């Protein structure tokens, strides 16, 4: 029966409420009880406050009207306001105090996940204060989670006027009985109740959620911790930079603040960062999530040498030149991990900070061919298998769904050992035709990768593994250097190829290296443990890259 | 005969030279003459300095080696270094002191403009200091102006070694006698002179340029002031954001720092900002130069109401939501000008600062139909002509080259009065078939517009003029407000449609409005007076938006 949920902003989705600041100020200052609320509400439907909420005047225009009101209310109560009494001050402080009420947001999210239409209906104002950015940020963060945001000051109507509820119903394309409406002000609930909408008077959050759960029959309280926000590909800004005549690089871009370039591994996609992109933008960064050369909407030339580290890095430098970025933070995973270490070694002036997930920095051994080094470790055998052009391409392209479904698996779900792959004759020779879905990925998500890999297949991606000698020779030029810029190494306990112990000597080359470690996390770090990745990157960014 | 010019960075393209800082420090500190230069050069081809310049070690690794050298040189000279003597300190200060030598850059630019291949050949280092960003910025700014940048530390060779000159020749694809090489160090010139390259020992810049002029036969000194840097479309990062199902917006994006959204007029393009884009990025901003709805690579739906201000503005808000920008500075020209004023009035929380070129803010007259208001001013008659769907489309699409060539003209070059356009039967009825090229635009530039307008023609663009009533009604909701965020109005003396006097009452609505004014500047402000536009926007940005 219920198909829609509507939330207020002040006192419901955001706390503490700004009305509450009138009460507290009166109390803090020993003013007559309700003096500030009287001034705020003075003139009722014709007063300054309503014209503000209807969008007739702006917040900065309203400020000295409320001031006048405060003076008038205090003369008639026969009291004085303190020296320095400041409405601007009181509201600045109240508006920055007010934060997203996380359990209300997460209930709204859950309800939208079971198919509810969700809306924010709020009485609010045109905010032109020097400090307005703080509220623009809150509204941005909230509104991406809802179907509609309806603001008194944009539509020229205010709760409790009945026309705004009709406007609400009309926006929702729902009858009143399909709707639950939550509000902290009972007078604002009444007209909803008059049309026969379910209403909830929100005082403390848990009681409101308990009522909300009973009436929708969905569990909202005590629910397990949800995944971070993911990205919908078609809601992203897509960017394209030609770094040389046959090579354009695609990236997805979100956020403002210091530039942070995310570099995925094999055989992946910008979309492998789908969990870190909103979180890092939300944390104050400008995220650029690449399709690395060979992938997705980036160019994929056929030639092996187009994918040696040297060329790849020079191209990332050019990519920063064309965007006008003198630096970026470089964060990589797997092959992208190896690439960001090389960026730090050969272009430290361009790298604000470098971080790698799973991929350690191991200096080239000048006394041993890279092929032999790879032959010394049974678990890198899959790399020898990748050498012969065409062999791995045919297996990996043969059935794309089965490919990503077989590869993208948590540590306790694996269907393919990386063990004697050449000898067995391939990666999947002993894996099912139709693997089950990993807990880490939905069917929709696999199909995004499948569709990405239909453009260029696996030639470009596999080429990354076909410059062992060339990369070794280039790496050997850097053997006297150290990495002395800010650097984070994140190891993954259950990555059985890029094992944590392979990073154990990194302090010899990177003396001030910082670390994170993620337990029960396989090779596909970002999607396996997205919450922990986010927490470790954002903490390191704020302390070291900012 | 000469086909190439090669410049050094230190002492030639950038001043003062960092070597010079050794000399000055010795002098400032009363050290033995040449003590710091001895320490810097200690060990010659095997010393710390060469390994730095060859890329073997990084700058931060070199610092305590130079320190050791300074200690050793001072014991053998039988003196002590001052308490607090700091090599890091001396080099930090020297490297930030060093600036682009503007007349050398402008000579290099001029030479490249007459078809020279230009290169920077420099002995330099891998810079991993906390402060390295300053040098990354210098190198970015310089290198976009040259064909090649060759850095000792990237190629593993140093001046004066002869192999780097062979590497130079090979990169240039030129014989030695087709090359002039400028350097401030005579020893570095010698091997160039040995191959028979023309060399110039650069002491003061003007003498070096005088020699450079004599030997190339091109005028380099006393040359008129050049245009700001323009943009090559295919060197830009191109961005695309879907703001709703049939509407994606394209923009070009350069720079980092506060976001600055540029909004062009009718019938224009992101490329109308080609002169402001590098300059504003260079000044510390993140430029987003739009194709407004109806133009270029942005979508162009047919329906009139898709182009009313309300819809257009809401879409710009969504564009910021999808990019994750809580605000941007909005700068507009002509129709884009009108749009940014409406953004400031209806979404001040999203607008960091607002500026308009030519377009004044005039509040809607609630007592007069907008059509009548337009009929009251002979010079807006072209707007009535634009009303009837299809009429203006047919004239403007009939011959695109002639269209932009007729429209894009400086004030003393005009070929069409905006005078009684309806009565005459069109905009061009009394203009030539093949107009001459305006001084403001090259044939190549006109052809960029022609090609942009081949995708959707003039329906979407003209639609901007077809919501007089709808825009008026929406504007009337804002008549009690004031614009109280930071705001700049730039008037253009010889715009005979958007005349400076039409802005004269703006302080009534925008009490703290700032102003610029550009003399001898027609309607096409950005390309007519690009240098003055840049100076007025960047000054206002730095003082009001930052
Ligand atoms: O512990 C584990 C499970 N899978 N991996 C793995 C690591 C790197 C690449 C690849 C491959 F190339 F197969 F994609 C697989 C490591
Ligand atoms: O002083 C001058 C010369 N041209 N304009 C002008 C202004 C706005 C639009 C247009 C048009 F629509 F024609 F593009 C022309 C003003
Ligand atoms: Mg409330
Ligand atoms: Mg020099």
């Amino acid at each position: 029966t219920l198909r829609a949920a509507v939330f207020d902003l002040d006192g419901v989705l955001a706390l503490p409420a700004v009305f509450g600041v009138l009460g507290r100020t009166e109390e803090a200052l020993a003013l007559p009880r309700g003096l500030l609320n009287d001034a705020f509400q003075k003139g009722g439907p014709e007063g300054a406050t309503t014209r503000l909420m209807k969008g007739e005047i702006t917040l900065s225009q309203w400020i000295p009207l409320m001031e006048e009101n405060c003076r008038k209310c205090s003369e008639t109560a026969k009291v004085c306001l303190p020296k320095n009494f400041s409405i601007k001050e009181i509201f600045d402080k109240a508006i920055s105090a007010r934060k997203i009420n996380r359990p209300m947001l997460q209930a709204a999210l859950m309800l939208r996940k079971k198919g509810f239409t969700t809306a924010i209906l709020t009485n609010t104002w045109l905010d032109d204060r020097a400090e307005r950015d703080g509220l623009a940020q809150l509204m941005c963060e909230l509104k991406m989670h809802f179907d509609f945001l309806i603001e008194s000051c944009q539509v020229g109507m205010v709760k409790p006027e009945p026309q705004i509820y009709k406007f609400l119903l009309d926006t929702l394309k729902a009858s009143p009985s399909e709707v639950v409406f939550l509000d902290d002000i009972g007078a604002n609930l009444k007209p909803a109740r008059d049309l026969g909408m379910v209403t909830i008077l929100v005082q403390d959050t848990d009681t409101a959620l308990k009522e909300l759960e009973k009436v929708t029959g969905i569990q909202l309280l005590n629910t397990p911790a949800p995944l971070p926000t993911s990205c919908n590909p078609s809601d992203m800004s897509h960017g394209y930079v030609t770094v040389k005549p046959r090579v354009r690089l695609h990236f997805v871009e979100l956020g403002s603040g210091p530039a942070v370039c995310l570099c995925h591994g094999f055989p992946e996609s910008w979309y492998s960062w789908r969990y870190q992109i909103p979180a890092l933008a939300q944390a104050g960064y400008r995220v650029l999530a690449m399709d690395m050369k060979g992938y997705g909407e980036s160019s994929a030339p056929p030639e092996i040498e187009e994918y040696c580290m040297e060329v790849l890095c020079k191209e990332m430098v050019t990519f920063l030149d064309k965007l006008g970025l003198s630096q970026a933070v470089f964060i990589g995973h797997d092959w992208g991990g190896m690439l960001v270490w090389y960026m730090a070694l050969f272009y430290p002036e361009r790298v604000r900070a470098v971080a790698s997930l799973n991929t350690p920095f191991i200096p080239a051994n000048p006394n041993m061919s890279p092929l032999e080094s790879i032959k010394a470790n049974p678990v890198f055998d899959y790399q020898l298998y990748f050498q012969e052009p065409g062999v791995a391409e045919a297996e990996l392209e043969q059935n794309l769904s089965r490919t990503f479904k077989s590869l993208f698996r948590a540590s306790d779900e694996s269907v393919l050992s990386m063990h004697k792959v050449c000898e067995a004759g391939g990666l999947f020779v002993n894996s099912p035709e139709e693997p089950s879905l990993s807990r880490m990925v939905t069917e929709e998500e696999i199909q995004f990768y499948v569709q990405q890999f239909k453009k260029s297949g696996f030639r470009g991606p596999l080429n990354w593994y076909r410059n062992m000698e060339r990369n070794w020779k280039w790496a050997c030029k850097s053997l006297g250097r150290k990495i002395l810029i800010p650097a984070l190494m994140v190891t993954a306990e259950k990555d059985f190829v890029l094992v944590p112990q392979m990073s154990q000597h990194m302090e010899d080359w990177i003396p001030h290296l910082k670390r994170g470690h993620i337990e029960d996390c396989g090779h596909w770090t970002q999607m396996d443990k997205p919450t922990e990745v986010n927490q470790i990157l954002i903490k390191w960014l704020d302390s070291d890259a900012r």
